[PDB]
């Protein structure tokens, strides 16, 4: 390469939303240095103390320019989780309404898991698709994480399933939709592992949407990952990822919520979670289905098809194997015109922050004595949108 | 308003006057990452993630960025406290420049930032000019304009120098000098080391280590003496609260030795010269020399005195009126586009016959966080500078 090629090329990475060392990594990274170092402790060190003088002033009007969580008046907390809370917000100035995921810093570190995020991250930053929730705007302070998506009026499959009996007009339709949102992230080269209602939202129009993207990998040269973590609700897992893999993992789960939307329950529960467990490994045997004619040929049969042990499980060569299955065989709309047609429960909102499809619903770390580096996992986690 | 914010945050990016700009910032991340790729320090699991994760990118970023094996090293033409001064030529451009070395261990066992600042923004020809400044794990780099016809010290150990060329680089120090007054700034340290010449034979001032910013009151309040111990004026040598009256008694000092061959207040030892300079009123002298012409000897004198009463308390123009200065061969005015005279005859663009032939320890490893890097986070001049 030329002198300038070199210039030109550093120029440009300092500008890619993509880059590692964007000018906002790059912010994250001194705004950090002064968190961890702002003790009496290491003050004692002219190196340390020095540096922290000299760049008080500023570090703290960045603090103050750069976006910050008072910048957002807070509507309702639409939902909670392990490391967090999910809530409805209005930027004050824009007077936008997001949704906003926090993630605490502390809880993150002490529970030993502090890189999930990542995932989450470019997943709905860079997606750039019709099933995937879009992520506007991403920061941080020295105890939270934040993440600014667009607001699902509609709630999540848990809300619809529990207020009506699912027909299956209507799980052919949101099964489909599943289906092709999946295949999307598949496309970007990950596997989602944990598929469940809970992931599934509905947009103002009734139309699906993947969210909550913690549990996602990036697959490798073969399509493939590895893994060996605490496994949440084993409820939807593959047996594959309980025994320790490839995309197929996600196709067993889809046949998990085709069974619970027709069946009413999932199909390996058990009181117990090692109990729910047991049932999946000896799915050969535990999945039955009721005595009432109710569940017709072919959605049992691609049930079936997707609640087998991987080496038979349609999808291993391919979604348009899964595509072409006779349970998706009508005469209401195509595969490639899907989300254009009606979907089958349209919201009725009553304003731009109608709340009514979700339910009605603080220790720090200590000082240290020498560096310990507690804002080192988070350091470029910022993004901004233009 | 919204837009606002992100205008004065994306201006600050931008400014190379800015502390928190794009070259500041990749040197903070450069810096961490020096200071915690230890063995000791890895044992912490926030520090071994973060340097993993960050592995592949400063590397990149390293390869990138301008490093010291850009340039292929000429010759070491000179050499000083905390490092060494060389003649390169960038592999790539194939330009050339003078490269002064600064020594990070060293240094610690900031004046380089007064140094830094003055170079690259005086737009001054009576300056040296930063085009770049670059670092690593050892070493600070400032890439100037090469002065290929040396120093005043070289010039006035090959000649005897006649009146007419002592008025010549008199005249452009004065000129010079007030430049750097004209910056809010007391040179402190005026000598014939510090005096460069062009291509052209015409001055210009370097190595601006004792550089200090001037009050309101247009004084310096420094505690501790600075300078050399022959050109140091009697007012910097017992601190103290002065002004730039000190650099015109230096150039009395660098008068005297031009025309008479030796330093106004030589003595034996070095404490011999210091004495000799609180005595100045007696000390100062002049040979039975016919040739010290009756003003050369007046101009010395004007300078040489206690600053109530030296040429230049009340102002430049008073200097540049002195009858010294009174010839039919130049005009303040349009001097530098005089012809100089000694015109350096020269073979190359890397010709080193100006400079005589010249011919590492480092930090240990830590065993807890240092932060040895920390002093010298945003000294980079390359991403973000003025046009
Ligand atoms: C992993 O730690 C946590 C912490 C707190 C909450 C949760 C659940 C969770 O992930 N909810 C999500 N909600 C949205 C979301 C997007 C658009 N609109 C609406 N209404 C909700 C995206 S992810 C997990
Ligand atoms: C601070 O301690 C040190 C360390 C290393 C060298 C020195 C002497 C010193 O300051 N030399 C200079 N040389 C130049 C220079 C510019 C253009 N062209 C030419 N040929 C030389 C500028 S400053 C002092």
């Amino acid at each position: 390469m030329s002198f300038e090629t070199r210039f030109e090329k550093m120029d440009n990475l300092l500008r890619d939303p993509k880059s590692e060392v964007n000018s906002d990594c790059l912010l994250d990274g001194l705004d950090a240095l002064v968190y961890d170092l702002d003790f009496p402790a290491l003050r004692k060190n002219k190196n340390i103390d020095n540096f922290l003088s000299r760049y008080k002033d500023t570090i703290n009007k960045i603090r103050d320019l750069r976006m910050k969580a008072e910048d957002y008046e807070v509507v309702k907390v639409i939902g909670r989780g392990a490391f967090g809370e999910v809530q409805l917000v209005r930027h004050k100035s824009t007077r936008k309404v997001y949704a906003m995921k926090l993630l605490s810093k502390f809880e993150m570190i002490k529970r030993s898991d502090s890189a999930f995020f990542w995932e989450e991250r470019d997943i709905m930053a860079f997606a750039n698709s019709p099933w995937v929730v879009q992520l506007f705007y991403a920061f941080q302070d020295d105890r939270y994480l934040y993440m600014v998506m667009e607001y699902m009026p509609g709630g999540d499959l848990v809300n619809l399933m529990s207020n009506y009996d699912v027909p299956e007009k209507w799980a052919r339709f949101y099964t489909a939709e599943v289906v092709l949102a999946l295949d999307a992230i598949h496309s970007m080269g990950f596997i989602h592992r944990d598929v469940k209602p809970d992931n599934m939202l509905l947009d103002k129009s009734g139309h699906l949407k993947l969210a909550d993207f913690g549990t996602c990998m990036k697959m490798n040269k073969e399509g493939m990952v590895r893994c060996d973590t605490a496994v949440g609700t084993p409820d939807y897992i593959s047996p594959e990822v309980l025994k320790s893999y490839g995309r197929e993992c996600d196709w067993w789960s889809v046949g998990v919520f085709l069974y619970e939307m027709l069946v009413g329950d999932t199909p390996f529960y058990a009181d117990s979670l090692v109990g729910t467990y047991s049932k999946i490994m000896n799915h050969k045997n535990s999945l039955t289905f009721p005595d009432d004619n109710d569940i017709s040929k072919e959605a049992k049969n691609l049930i079936c098809a997707f609640l087998t042990d991987r080496e038979v499980r349609l999808g291993r060569n391919g979604v348009e194997e899964i595509k072409r299955h006779l349970f998706f065989k009508n005469d209401q709309w195509a595969w490639e015109t899907l989300r254009d047609t009606v979907a089958p429960v349209v919201p009725d909102l009553s304003s731009d922050i109608d709340t009514s499809n979700f339910d009605d619903l603080e220790e720090t770390f200590p000082i240290p004595k020498a560096f310990v580096g507690n804002q080192l996992p988070f350091v470029g986690f910022t993004y901004y949108s233009n």
